[PDB]
């Protein structure tokens, strides 16, 4: 069995929230042929001055997850999953709100900005390593993106690539608003951290990014897409695939061509 830590809410108060995820798990536990024994963790338990038993939790697993969520609810707690994981090299997988709290994480904790964080929750930070873009932006608000783009891997030897069968571009469907800062790119850099994909391979003050990796660990991968929008039971979605397998100590035989779905 393969114990995985997904960092957000208790059962009972996630609705219908992780629907879409947890069938992705789903279409992956059966491509790996691995019994998945998810652990949810309530990620205020990760905040706080008895935050080390909630962290001794996550150590005792062989995989750290963390979705997309709402509001500012447990983001302290989400950066500390991703801390435990960068520390410890435990795989970890982080989507949307799980990218942004790698990079949170990753700016406190080693590239030494105490108040860094994402625009959206503390408009006051010096340091709003996550933020809208200019062009996406009003005085009275801001896109909300939606929909598919295209993501070039811009990386050769990232888990991207691999995954993605070596293709230049592929396509993936969003839900999100705030992007990582691109003034922070050099510093994101010098802490660890990979940019392995990215909207504009130019890299101007529009690039957006896509996927972040730290290849300094065995497993260490966070994107802003939503990869379960795009998963069936016989094509799951490779990011997914690719953690579990990780997380499960396995190999994987990935196409020579990456598949149509994700192609433009
Ligand atoms: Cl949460
Ligand atoms: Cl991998």
């Amino acid at each position: 069995t393969v114990r995985i830590a997904f960092v957000g809410k208790y059962l009972q108060d996630a609705g219908d929230t992780y629907f879409s995820v947890l069938q992705c798990f789903e279409h992956c536990q059966i491509a790996l042929q691995v019994r998945l024994d998810i652990l949810y963790v309530d990620s205020e338990e990760l905040e706080g001055p008895n935050a080390d038993e909630a962290r001794k939790a996550l150590l005792g697993c062989d995989g750290i997850f963390v979705p997309g969520g709402f509001g500012n609810r447990g983001v302290d707690g989400k950066c500390a999953a991703a801390q435990v994981a960068r520390m410890n090299n435990i795989p970890y997988f982080g989507v949307c709100l799980g990218m942004q709290v790698a990079v949170i994480e990753l700016s406190r904790n080693v590239v030494g900005w105490s108040d860094a964080n994402s625009e959206e929750f503390n408009k006051e930070s010096t340091h709003q390593v996550v933020r809208i873009m200019d062009c996406d932006r009003n005085k009275m608000g801001a896109n909300m993106h939606l929909g598919a783009c295209d993501v070039y891997i811009v990386e050769k030897s990232s888990i991207m690539a691999k995954i993605y069968s070596k293709s230049n571009i592929v396509v993936e469907r969003h839900r999100h608003r705030y992007e990582v800062n691109t003034a922070y790119f050099e510093d994101l850099r010098k802490a660890g951290l990979c940019i392995s994909a990215v909207t504009d391979p130019t890299f101007s003050s529009r690039c957006r990014v896509e996927a972040v990796e730290n290849p300094s660990l065995r497993f260490f991968l966070a994107v802003q897409f939503h990869p379960e929008f795009i998963s069936t039971p016989m094509d799951p979605a490779p990011t997914y695939l690719s953690f579990m397998a990780a997380a499960a100590k396995k190999d994987y035989v990935w196409p020579q061509k990456c598949s149509q779905r994700r192609l433009k």
